[PDB]
């Protein structure tokens, strides 16, 4: 009569980590990829001999640089000449090219030259996305919801598209990151009466907050503020500073200069950071940092949260500039919900929580996954073609 459906995926197609959810049995699965995690790099690297992408991408950018593509979401839908762009190339080890006032990033793949759009770059991410869903279901996926900042314009939205039809994917729709966030929590599943709902996302290099009213299920973006200058990696940048210090004072050596040994220090530092959510301390143990020296030293809770507090306080200014555009006052906000690895910082959520009197944040779905997994509900929904009955 009539063959099952595939399942329909969602995809939230980040700036530095992808992730990809399926509904089914009445719950999200998030789906890990075949290195077992959860969320999958938006890198592409090129060879003489292969593209890679995703972890294996992410895991060679060291002896790689001007090949291996990342941040391709900041390029998207944008003119060469943007301002935005231009700052943006000095930060990037790649080569971005202007054809036609359209951004292009060159690398050197498979002994040729070779220049690729921004959506190019995305729609090989998508094409992992969908590989890691197809792994674990067990068969071909074709239809997805991909989410988008709520900044995003109709270029930037059409870009999206397209990627994803080069991956060979149906985009049953295009969906804010800050709705999938609140639909995750079945925010837009509370009946009749307005809600306001406040997105917290700390990203690895940006900082975004959103606010939502949800009447009957249908969402009105209400304001957006953020901090283009505030992410997880500047976090890192104040360990790094800390220990280069520190490494100056136990052994009479400067480490900056050997690449090496600061992103050995960098990778370590990163690690040690995401154990400070969990533990009131850390150890940061490297052999052979600098001159055969081995750096075996630790870190506090304290000593972090101190040495990164103006940067972890500067996420309230946005918060009540979104407040004031939204034209409410803090105890007018129903919900609170975290979005982004950085918002497991104890600190942060101490901050944050004090700002709203004491008030609960919604943090139960892993804040680097709550994107994906509203738009893997999204995607259930809109498959569905039920013919009413009599
Ligand atoms: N448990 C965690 N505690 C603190 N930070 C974290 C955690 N997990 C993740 Br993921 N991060 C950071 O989130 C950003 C995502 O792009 C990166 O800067 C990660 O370091
Ligand atoms: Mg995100």
């Amino acid at each position: 009569g009539s063959m099952a459906k595939a399942a329909a995926i969602g995809i939230d197609l980040g700036t530095t980590y992808s992730c990809v959810g399926v509904f089914q049995h009445g719950k999200v699965e998030i789906i890990a990829n075949d290195q077992g995690n959860r969320t999958t790099p938006s890198y592409v690297a090129f060879t003489d001999t292969e593209r890679l992408i995703g972890d294996a991408a992410k895991n060679q950018v060291a002896l790689n640089p001007q090949n291996t593509v990342f941040d391709a979401k900041r390029l998207i839908g944008r003119k060469f000449g943007d301002p935005v762009v231009q700052s943006d190339m000095k930060h990037w080890p790649f080569q971005v090219i202007n054809d036609g006032d359209k951004p292009k990033v060159q690398v050197s793949y498979k002994g040729e030259t070779k220049a690729f759009y921004p959506e190019e770059i995305s729609s090989m991410v998508l094409t992992k996305m969908k590989e890691i869903a197809e792994a674990y279901l067990g068969y071909p996926v074709t239809n997805a919801v991909i989410t988008v900042p709520a900044y995003f314009n109709d270029s930037q939205r059409q870009a999206t598209k397209d990627a994803g039809v080069i991956a060979g994917l149906n985009v049953l729709r295009i969906i804010n990151e800050p709705t999938a966030a609140a639909i995750a929590y079945g925010l837009d599943r509370t009946g009749k009466g307005e809600r306001n709902v406040l997105i917290f996302d700390l990203g690895g290099g940006t900082f975004d907050v959103s606010i939502l009213t949800i009447d009957d299920g249908i969402f009105e973006v209400k304001a957006t503020a953020g901090d283009t200058h505030l992410g997880g990696e500047d976090f890192d940048n104040r360990l790094v500073n800390h220990f280069v210090e520190e490494f100056k004072r136990k052994h009479k050596k400067d480490i900056s200069q050997n690449k090496r040994a600061v992103r050995r220090l960098r990778t370590a530092c990163e690690r040690a950071k995401r154990t400070l959510s969990s533990s009131t301390q850390a150890s940061l143990e490297i052999d052979s940092l600098f001159e055969g020296i081995d750096f075996y030293t630790s870190i506090t809770r304290a000593r972090f949260e101190e040495l990164c507090s103006d940067l972890f306080r500067s996420t309230l200014e946005p918060v009540e500039k979104a407040l004031r555009d939204a034209k409410l006052d803090k105890a007018q906000i129903h919900d609170l919900v975290l979005v982004g690895g950085s918002t497991r910082i104890p600190k942060v959520q101490k901050l944050l929580q004090d700002f709203f009197n004491g008030r609960d944040l919604n943090k139960s779905i892993n804040p680097d996954e709550a994107v994906a997994y509203g738009a893997a509900v999204q995607a259930a929904i809109l498959i569905k073609s039920t013919r009413a009955a009599a």
